């Protein structure tokens, strides 16, 4: 018997492009997977899926390692499925977010958001306990 914790951020940057794209998209923004500082979770992390809007070409944006990010240009927000996917043999194999992905507008300053997430899994394999721990994962 245990439980370990593990943390992730999941974030994003939007601002106004100073000169829209041919399409004329007004925005850049920048949406991102990362753990807390000084710690490393590539170990327990096989792959970061971003899911965008199915305007955008090839809309399934995978990172298989570091930095798990995607940056675009946009005319305005959405809801961006994430998926992390876990270097893990048994149940769970990733956990989905619905990612609130919003622009500044009407001359508001950019926008530099951070959602915090705290996974816990409940008896881990000794492998998946491993890179848990390994990555700054928390025994409680
Ligand atoms: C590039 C771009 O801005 N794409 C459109 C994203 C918003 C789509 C619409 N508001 C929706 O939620 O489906």
């Amino acid at each position: 018997q245990c439980t370990v914790q593990v943390r992730l951020e999941l974030g994003h940057r939007a601002q106004l492009r100073k000169k829209p794209t041919t399409e004329g998209f007004t925005h850049d923004w920048m949406v991102f997977v990362r753990g807390p500082e000084q710690c490393d979770i590539q170990h327990f992390v096989e792959k970061v899926v971003f899911w965008l809007h199915d305007s955008f070409p090839k809309p399934r944006r995978v990172c298989k390692e570091p930095p798990y990010k995607v940056e675009e240009s946009g005319y305005a927000g959405f809801i961006m499925p994430i998926e992390v996917h876990f270097k893990n043999k048994e149940e769970p194999r990733k956990v989905c977010f619905t990612y609130d992905l919003f622009l500044n507008l009407e001359g508001n300053p950019p926008v530099n958001h951070l959602r915090c997430e705290k996974l816990t899994f409940n008896n881990p394999t000794t492998e998946f306990r491993y890179k848990l721990l390994r990555a700054g994962g928390v025994m409680v």
